[PDB]
């Protein structure tokens, strides 16, 4: 239908959306700390832990596969790096630093995309 098509065109849009604040995001990531899973081959037992492991690389493969259809779903991802990394690893780490950077940094980055997705449409 036309109307599957129109809604097909949003999801695009909120994609292009979405990358341009991916790519936002993982600039406050200097150090690439958050660039990929943590590697089960050299943390073990991380699983044992977090339970549900995100990353940078993870985010990108379900963005380009149109897989966020609102602006809380990214949200959500986003949060899980920062939050499983402050659980992992103790205050006193360049990791956890890293992290509480990132949450403090891209609050601004979300602040607007939210004020631009309700804007939009």
């Amino acid at each position: 239908s036309m109307e599957q098509v129109a809604m097909e065109l949003r999801l695009t849009e909120l994609t292009r959306l979405l990358r341009s604040v991916l790519d936002q995001l993982q600039d406050k990531d200097p150090a690439r700390i958050f660039a990929q899973p943590v590697s089960l081959k050299e943390v073990p037992d991380y699983l044992d832990h977090i339970k549900h492991p995100m990353d940078f690389a993870t985010m990108r493969k379900r963005l380009e596969a149109q897989g966020y259809k609102n602006l809380h779903e990214f949200e959500e991802d986003f949060d899980l790096i920062i939050d499983n990394c402050m659980k992992y690893n103790a205050r006193d780490t360049v990791f956890y630093r890293a992290a509480v950077r990132l949450r403090d940094q891209g609050g601004v980055v979300l602040r607007q995309a939210r004020r631009e997705v309700d804007s939009i449409g």
